[PDB]
């Protein structure tokens, strides 16, 4: 008796981030933003109207040195272009400080996987120079580090600041009709029990862990939640460990942009009519542990309404969703027990299982692309309280194991109290009573006759 | 009331011990589900619980099976190779693992799993076997497609569960058979791909390219019957 | 001796392909093609 | 029991009655001694005796389990009487030991 072995599915996509579209943005503090260039031309380009420029380039290899026009921020210029090494691509770094002002060459910059990143840290710019294995980080230092707008161009890469080792090794690296018979026959009869059985049982489950900023979640879902809770069914104390779960949700995806600013969700358990809450008890009293392998069970209860509301979740920036309005309905239905099979003895656990309805009114998500959303959400399934009370009466008629109050020996009662005698005063007045009927002459020739201890006793 | 009722009187059960050799073969089905419009935007691709019907011949006697495949515990991955209506991009993907079990159901006539309802003990004595995941051509007008290979998994021994739904209607009988999942070597590898190293029998090809996977398992079941 | 009620795992996808970004990419036939703008201006260039 | 619920033996009980008595022999380290047997015979009482957990119910007597009861020791609290035989050469000098 304990936690049952429900199994979920796992994470969706707890590290993975998908390359995201060429869109303009500001980097996020402690994030770097790798780069996976498509197509030959500038990869990013931020400006802050100030000092810097920087516009990174892609230089196809096998060019030897000719004047070739490139276009920059939507102007031409006429540069020259070369390569020393024909074997690798070269990342050439434009650094400069107005619009059309000197150009500030920075390289050469080689790498296998063609894969870098851009980012500022205690007020100074990390630049990738060198060759691998022999890159060196350096710094650029100039007032006004404020955040710039790049235009994007290519597919870039957000990683948590925790993994910059690993940011360094994508830099580097990248991406029959046969019974024997055991024993005789088993004796068992059929007994019902009637109970006041109360339902006590708190949702629990906060938080799953994803990448980028966090606003992503990966699974926001029910987790069986394992509690220890204390009942007085009929009278007497029962201590209960309650274990809630829900399985046959529905897993709905929202996908409302490709960016760590808007609403993106891996994936959300959402409460269907077709989905059904398992509960667990496990007491400690001999009338509940005896219920197994119940033939038939009847559950006269009554109807427990269950409302969800908004929840708060943690964000750096902007404002988290919110939820209004929701009810859903639990009803009483066929309970269940399984038998969970280890090594040669059959575990066995008890599932109840209560029936969804929703009603008025329907969730609406705010922020989100679908409204009118059907069943309780994940997140605050709750919503003000702790334990759904649900008094019915319950009938377990089972197979209990007992023979009878047979099977014991037929001598194994308490010993009767022993009977007593006589009063001796009662037994002399008798004998004296007695004399009248006596006969003279047959007396005599008894006497007569000897007697011993064999002829004494005869009658006795 | 909180006094002891007994409807009848003693009753009669029985042990035995049933050691019959139990042939299973299985073919898998999935729910292929596409995004409506390009067909380049893998949405989901699931399993789905497949149907069939046998007869065997085990030891001399024809018993008439119903086969039912499931699977519970389902992991899930996501292949992205971007966010462009035009690239290769899988928003989500089953995969299995030793966390999840395949539940298989054998819907049989014989007096033996006739009386199994209420179970005591089983042991399953299974001879592991090796099956080597598919691979799976995508419906792409144009392009290339990417390629699955390896993915061998073994089914080894996760014992049974058979549980009884006592409804007001009828005591519904929901027998399936767990199997653990165990990964070997080859690994499923995607081809044209940066990820690579996946496990698990793949979600993608139900029949890949072959037919009825053999399974030759024992059962030596414990249960309780009446008697006189 | 039919279908059981022990499941798991009951998942859907989305059917929306998801969300785009401004792209020069081709727009396929036989499918229509709404546009939200974000800034004002250009929106769309459909040219041969 | 290491997996699952181990039985639990309760109840018992019984009482203890002299009839009889005669001389025994018992040694501690080295100490030879000559002591007092007395025989007890029993009897079997109200209070229930079961195991749980099972089907064994419906039982009198006293396990050999726990019979200490927490209790470090039973009292028995009685008089004897006994008459000794001494050589007594004259009606004086009584041996006492």
């Amino acid at each position: 008796w304990g936690p049952g072995e429900i199994n979920d599915s796992t994470t969706v996509g707890p590290l993975l981030d998908g390359p995201y579209q060429p869109t303009t943005f500001n980097p996020p503090v402690d994030y770097w933003m790798l780069l996976a260039p498509t197509t030959p031309g500038v990869i990013v380009e931020g400006t802050n109207n100030t000092d810097r420029w920087l516009a990174t380039i892609l230089i196809e290899p096998n060019v030897q040195s000719e004047n070739r026009t490139y276009t920059i921020f939507g102007i031409q210029e006429q540069l020259t272009v070369s390569n020393t090494s024909q074997d690798q691509w070269k990342f050439i770094d434009v650094v400069k400080t107005t619009a059309n002002g000197s150009i500030g060459q920075y390289g050469p910059l080689l790498s296998s996987p063609k894969l870098y990143a851009v980012m500022k840290h205690n007020e100074k710019l990390y630049t990738y120079e060198g060759q691998t294995p022999n890159a060196t980080t350096a710094h650029y230092s100039t007032t006004n580090y404020d955040s710039v707008n790049m235009t994007a161009f290519c597919d870039f890469y957000i990683i948590p600041r925790s993994e910059e080792s690993k940011c360094t090794e994508y830099i580097n690296n990248g991406l029959a009709n046969e019974d024997i018979v055991i024993s005789k026959t088993s004796l068992w009869k059929e007994m019902q029990y009637n109970r006041d059985i109360t339902i006590r049982f708190k949702f629990a489950n906060t938080i799953i862990k994803s990448g980028g900023l966090g606003y992503k979640w990966s699974e926001i879902s029910f987790k069986p939640a394992n509690y220890q809770y204390t009942y007085t069914r009929d009278g007497e104390e029962v201590t209960a460990h309650t274990t809630c779960s829900v399985n046959g949700m529905n897993d709905f995806s929202f996908n409302g942009g490709y960016l760590p600013t808007d609403f993106v969700v891996s994936k959300f358990e959402v409460i269907k009519e077709n989905s059904y809450v398992y509960i667990d008890y496990w007491d400690d009293s001999q009338a509940f542990r005896n219920v197994v392998y119940v033939r038939s069970l009847a559950a006269n209860l009554n109807s427990v309404m269950c409302t969800g509301g908004s929840y708060n979740f943690s964000l750096p920036v902007g404002q988290w969703p919110v939820l209004t309005g929701g009810a859903v309905s639990l009803h009483s239905a066929g309970v269940t027990l399984s038998t969970q099979f280890t090594d040669f003895v059959s575990l066995n656990s008890l599932r109840f299982r209560f029936r969804l309805a929703v009603e008025e009114p329907h969730f609406k998500l705010t922020r989100t692309r679908l409204d009118r959303l059907y069943g309780l959400p994940a997140a605050d399934p709750n919503n003000g309280k702790e334990y759904y009370e649900i008094a019915g009466r319950f009938s377990l008629i089972s197979l209990v194991p007992s023979n009878d109050d047979y099977q014991t020996p037929i001598a194994n009662s308490v010993t009767v109290r022993q009977d007593l005698e006589r009063q001796l005063g009662e037994l002399r007045e008798e004998f004296n009573a007695l004399s009248q009927e006596i006969a003279m002459s047959q007396l005599i020739d008894l006497a007569l006759l000897p007697l011993d201890m064999f002829s004494m006793f005869s009658g006795i």
